[PDB]
């Protein structure tokens, strides 16, 4: 599934999300564009053979498992497949457990380097929240 902005920015609010461990949604929402362009089924391989899946591009090193990481773990308890679902519900629990991991949303390089300072509000701008 491809989430319009402001959908995704409903969806991620209504799993609880919205200023989860203090980020906004806007936070999310930019994330989310930069990751997997707002598709759940974005995949990409990583040069050390783990995998980032769905809208927030979760990796199998970590937090899910695929079969196929050596000396892997599966964090959030799920197969890296259920990441891809147009419900979002598995990539946002799982999103929660990593953001409490210790660096916030500096585990997403990504929100990092596109998201982290900027106007995020911008991503949550004019949708009816
Ligand atoms: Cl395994
Ligand atoms: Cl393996
Ligand atoms: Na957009
Ligand atoms: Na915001
Ligand atoms: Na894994
Ligand atoms: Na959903
Ligand atoms: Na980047
Ligand atoms: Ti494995």
């Amino acid at each position: 599934k491809v989430f319009g902005r402001c959908e995704l920015a409903a969806a991620m609010k209504r799993h609880g999300l919205d200023n989860y461990r203090g980020y906004s949604l806007g936070n999310w929402v930019c994330a989310a564009k930069f990751e997997s362009n707002f598709n759940t089924q974005a995949t990409n391989r990583n040069t050390d053979g783990s995998t980032d899946y769905g809208i927030l591009q979760i990796n199998s090193r970590w937090w899910c498992n695929d079969g196929r990481t050596p000396g892997s773990r599966n964090l959030c308890n799920i197969p890296c497949s259920a990441l891809l679902s147009s419900d979002i519900t598995a990539s946002v629990n799982c999103a929660k457990k990593i953001v409490s991991d210790g660096n916030g949303m500096n585990a997403w390089v990504a929100w990092r380097n596109r998201c982290k300072g900027t106007d995020v509000q911008a991503w949550i701008r004019g949708c009816r929240l």
